[PDB]
């Protein structure tokens, strides 16, 4: 490959060229001296990014060897833990003092969605979903059941469409009561000195709370919406009898828009696959039409225009505040190699080449696209304790030098998704007080790091047991103490984690409440419908108050956070064991398939119950770390995995079109080895990380593939 040297560094051609050519146009920053930069910031910040990594090693080979010399007394475990200085001292109370940050961060509570960001018109769809159709959201998925009557089918059916309505109404009736009566039995709505007026058919009515009435559209005698809020987020009623559903409605009612996706996370990681310069210059290039504004396939929202109450005209925000989660401090590519043939860590690239692209959303379009008051949001995942968040402060110190930008303009998302990470949150968080702009329990990585730290003490309960596992629950409200701790409630995030399974809406919708329930300012989802269904509890729940009366609570010990999954003896039957077999080996060998055959990263993969589920690499750290703790400690033989592997693979080339079966020649399918090794060698895998075998096996198709 073809690379331009810069200093100590060879740069591969095409993204040198985008950098020069696309990245760099518009932002008063000289390229020579940027990429001198780049070889400096590379060069004085490597050694440190790699005893960080030597560190986790040390660390996890003395926790291997402790479990290996019987119920594990935890004051002994704790103390051996605080010795090799994996458990930290806790610091003294503090405040964070993150400032410059957006209301949709400091004060907003609703969804947020996470998005491949090489897959444009995803990202496209999501930097769009701020606002979202409610009556869409529930005519397209189950939450409005398909019985006898309400079944979706070629044309519209109304007896769904009406349930869609009568649904709505409720939401409209619990969200934004009336004085007397429901919206069910509105007829029109108009602007009378200002305020609010529903004509029921009897009396007419105002709002129970004058103050939820945001604005409208058209002449305020009979608007073309009205415009509410509610807990911070806005909900538009589209007024229009000449629609074909306004026709059919008591009050000529078109449809309810919710402010759905507020803030989205453009994502390099967990759910692409990028593996080399073209790869990566993919996602840049994307990322950089988001920042410009003139990314397109269908194009991006300008703001939407309303008129207050008074009369007077505002805007609204149109669009999702943008994050982008980099990679972690592990991997390296090769876009960049020094002059010995190591490559590049990727991180440090992330910061400075998501960075410089960043620049682009701080000013003006073609409107200034993104953060208006002046921040860039990078989330930071699968950092392990407190000075690898101090490493990445530093490294965003020394972006912002090198590109020219204000200290601390570029803040951190931080992932709590390594064990690490949790036992030392509070002080995860000081380390980034001045930029940290979430915390967010990333559950499946930390499924997959409680799995792998704890390899070599015994059996794991089964996947589908971790979710009620106690450390777990520990894990979850100890991240909202430190979050409502360290000063988090109007300044920075308390994120919970991602609903995966993408086509149970009904489900989402009643069961994922829980999470603002639990305090969380906002919460993951994959969709922007998704979104839009989320939306909804965040009008039911005030996360203010419920914030407000957890403060000062410490619901979790050190004890319960460190308590080890491991199951009680002899728990399962024959057909237990194979079904987490075979299931664990579908959804791995559905997901690396289009992984290591198609570059995609992420994948709806139907699972041993048919449901699908839309599977990351964190997903697949948890279902090949699990079945390595299983072959490690005897639960399975390797005659049970291949075998499993085996009748598994038939069924995920029939699941799927372009594509290139891995059965019957296993030996031959580098996609089929790939999945064998993420459970062979799973073990070996630097706290079961993926990546490096999703890389090699990726770049080795990707060869074999141009012979
Ligand atoms: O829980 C975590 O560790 C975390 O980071 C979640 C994800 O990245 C993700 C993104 C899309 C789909 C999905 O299933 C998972
Ligand atoms: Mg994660
Ligand atoms: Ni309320």
């Amino acid at each position: 490959t073809d690379r331009v040297s810069v200093g100590n560094l060879r740069i591969a051609r095409v993204l040198y060229d985008f950098v020069n050519n696309e990245a760099l146009p518009g932002t008063d920053i000289d390229p020579d001296s940027f990429w001198a930069g780049v070889d400096k910031v590379v060069a004085d910040l490597t050694p440190q990014n790699q005893a960080l990594l030597n560190a986790r090693d040390e660390l996890q080979a003395q926790i291997d060897k402790w479990h290996r010399r019987e119920p594990i007394d935890m004051d002994a475990y704790r103390q051996f833990l605080t010795e090799i200085g994996y458990l930290l001292p806790e610091p003294d109370d503090f405040t964070i003092t993150t400032s410059g940050v957006d209301a949709e961060i400091t004060t907003t509570a609703g969804p947020q969605l996470v998005v491949p960001v090489l897959n444009a018109r995803f990202a496209l769809n999501a930097a769009n979903a701020r606002w979202g159709s409610l009556y869409d959201a529930l005519y397209g998925t189950d939450v409005i059941p398909e019985t006898d009557g309400a079944e979706k089918g070629p044309t519209y059916n109304k007896v769904r469409g009406d349930k869609v309505i009568a649904y709505a109404r409720k939401f409209l009736d619990d969200s934004v009561p009336l004085s007397s009566g429901s919206f069910g039995d509105a007829t029109g709505f108009t602007v009378q000195d200002g305020q609010l007026v529903v004509a029921l058919p009897d009396k007419s009515t105002g709002l129970a709370n004058p103050g939820q009435f945001a604005g409208y559209t058209g002449a305020a005698e009979s608007p073309t919406s009205v415009l509410l809020i509610n807990h911070g987020l806005h909900i538009e009623i589209l007024i229009d009898p000449e629609s074909q559903v306004g026709t059919t409605d008591r009050a000529g009612v078109k449809d309810v828009i919710l402010e759905s996706a507020i803030t989205t996370i453009m994502d390099f990681e967990d759910s692409v696959a990028a593996v080399d310069a073209a790869d990566k210059v993919l996602g840049y290039r994307n990322w950089l039409g988001l920042n410009k504004g003139d990314l397109a396939a269908r194009v991006l929202n300008r703001d939407r225009n309303y008129t207050a109450p008074g009369g007077g005209q505002f805007t609204l925000p149109g669009r999702s505040l943008m994050f982008v989660r980099n990679v972690g401090h592990l991997m390296t590519n090769d876009a960049i190699v020094d002059t010995d043939g190591s490559e590049v860590f990727e991180g440090i690239m992330d910061a400075l080449f998501t960075g410089l692209i960043a620049i682009h959303g701080l000013k003006a379009s073609d409107p200034l696209i993104n953060s208006r008051t002046g921040s860039i949001y990078i989330v930071k995942p699968k950092m392990h304790g407190p000075a690898e968040v101090a490493f990445t402060c530093e490294l965003f110190s020394r972006v912002e030098d090198v590109l020219g930008l204000p200290q601390n303009t570029m803040k951190i998302g931080i992932m709590d998704e390594e064990r690490r990470t949790t036992v030392n949150l509070k002080a995860c968080i000081k380390a980034a007080a001045d930029r940290v702009v979430f915390i967010n329990t990333g559950f499946l990585d930390r499924t997959g790091d409680e799995i792998h730290t704890s390899m070599e003490a015994g059996p794991m309960v089964r996947k589908g047991t971790m979710k009620s596992q106690p450390w777990i629950l520990a894990y979850e409200d100890h991240n909202v103490d430190a979050g409502l701790a360290a000063g988090f409630s109007g300044r920075a995030q308390v994120g919970k984690g991602m609903w995966t399974m993408t086509e149970l809406m009904a489900d989402m919708v009643e069961t994922k409440i829980a999470q603002p329930r639990a305090g969380a300012s906002t919460a993951w989802v994959p969709s922007p419908t998704a979104a839009t269904l989320h939306a909804l509890h965040y009008h039911q729940v005030d996360v203010a108050a419920v914030q407000q009366g957890l403060a000062g609570k410490r619901r979790a010990t050190i004890e319960q956070l460190l308590t080890i999954p491991l199951a009680k003896e002899l728990a399962w039957a024959p057909d237990e064991i194979r079904e987490e077999v075979d299931n664990n080996c579908q959804s791995i060998l559905g997901y690396v398939v289009r992984w290591v055959d198609q570059g995609v990263g992420a994948s709806k993969v139907p699972d041993i119950h048919d449901v699908a589920l839309m599977e990351d690499r964190a997903t697949l750290r948890i279902s090949s770390q699990l079945l390595a703790n299983w072959l490690r400690h005897g639960v399975i033989t390797s005659a049970d995995v291949r075998a499993s592997l085996e009748r598994m693979a038939p069924l995920v080339d029939r699941q799927n079109v372009a594509y290139r079966p891995m059965a019957p020649n296993f030996d031959d399918s580098i996609a089929f080895l790939a999945a064998q090794e993420l459970i062979l060698s799973g073990a070996q895998q630097p706290n079961g990380y993926t990546e490096p075998i999703l890389h090699r096996r990726r770049r080795e198709f990707k060869a074999r593939a141009a012979e």
